């Protein structure tokens, strides 16, 4: 059954829960982001109504196959009425079309779910801060002291030098950027931009980023891997074998890799600078790991929270078991202690 977390007390509302078949007694289901986890379950037999951003939509409606009468777009920053109850879509600075959202209760409570997001002080500016929120649903991805990451910036200025460097040096080199849903588009568009060339992608990646509302997406991405000079790729393939696979396929257009890889933390985020990293060679394939995250870090999350002074904090990540929940609520604890709320 449905879990109280994805459950808005006092509406018939839920949030990313249509993985339990009919929830009893909800009458509109929100979906914070397209990502698989968020969406489980939904498909062209879902028929009750779903409320999300307008990128959310256009990916519900051609990718998952959702059909048009049960798909209720919302604009973001707008005051706007849902079954008798004010609802707010704010960014949540996660991946194209992600949203938190602002409930306000007819007994006066205000509620925010976070969904996943990456906080920044620009978020302290926003609606929010307008007035007192009592309770809070919040992405606790990273929720330990040890979780740190450069800045989205750093990261991309590096993989620019970067690449301009190899292609300056040998102009039959290949860039490849790994990727497994929305997200970090941002990597591949910038490495392209500064090679004066469009993104080259499958069929399938190519239909997914034409729902996203990027501006002159049209003069930025291609399905003619020939024609261009960075090329995206699955995740999975990004390792010696698979790369010397693809430069075989390419017809001699090109005679070495620099791939990339966007992960989330590993352990070596405890030492290294950004400015120090060095790839993995084999031959004439390179491979660099860059930590280019769309979650809040510890220090990013805590900041947030001192700020926003939560009256209740509900987890909405690795509430899974009894250790991980005891270990954030120690935390919670300690950021209220120290902040006066
Ligand atoms: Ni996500």
């Amino acid at each position: 059954t449905c879990p109280f977390y994805k459950k808005i007390p006092g509406t018939g509302f839920t949030v990313d829960a249509f993985q339990y078949g009919v929830v009893e007694g909800c009458t509109a289901y929100f979906l914070t982001h397209f990502h698989s986890d968020h969406y489980a379950g939904l498909s062209k037999h879902f028929t009750f109504p779903v409320y999300c951003s307008e990128i959310t939509g256009n990916l519900l409606k051609n990718k998952l196959h959702v059909q048009e009468q049960y798909i209720h777009p919302l604009p973001l920053d707008t005051e706007c009425i849902v079954n008798g109850v004010k609802v707010v879509l704010l960014d949540a600075n996660h991946c194209p079309g992600a949203v938190m959202i602002l409930f306000y209760l007819p007994n006066g409570t205000v509620i925010l779910h976070t969904g996943d997001f990456r906080a920044d002080p620009s978020m302290e500016r926003s609606l929010l801060a307008d007035q007192k929120v009592h309770m809070l649903y919040l992405d606790t991805t990273y929720c330990s002291p040890e979780y740190t990451f450069p800045s989205q910036q750093e990261v991309i200025r590096f993989a620019i030098n970067t690449a301009f460097e190899a292609v300056t040096l040998n102009p039959h080199a290949l860039v490849v950027c790994g990727t497994y849903s929305i997200g970090k588009e941002k990597v591949f568009l910038a490495i392209a931009d500064v090679l004066g060339s469009k993104v080259g992608m499958s069929q399938e990646k190519y239909k997914t980023l034409q729902c996203l509302n990027i501006p002159e997406i049209n003069s930025l991405i291609t399905t003619d891997m020939c024609s261009s000079l960075v090329h995206l790729l699955p995740m999975m393939q990004i390792n010696f074998k698979g790369l010397q696979s693809h430069l075989k396929k390419c017809g001699g257009k090109y005679n070495q890799i620099l791939a990339f890889r966007p992960t989330g933390w590993t352990h070596s985020n405890k030492f290294t600078r950004i400015a120090d990293v060095i790839p993995q060679t084999k031959g004439n394939i390179s491979i660099y790991g860059i930590p280019y995250s769309e979650h809040s870090s510890y220090l990013e999350m805590k900041r947030f929270v001192q700020w926003l002074k939560p009256q209740k904090i509900i987890p909405t990540v690795n509430v899974g078991t009894w250790k991980s929940r005891s270990t954030m609520e120690k935390y919670f604890r300690e950021w209220k202690l120290e902040a006066g709320y």
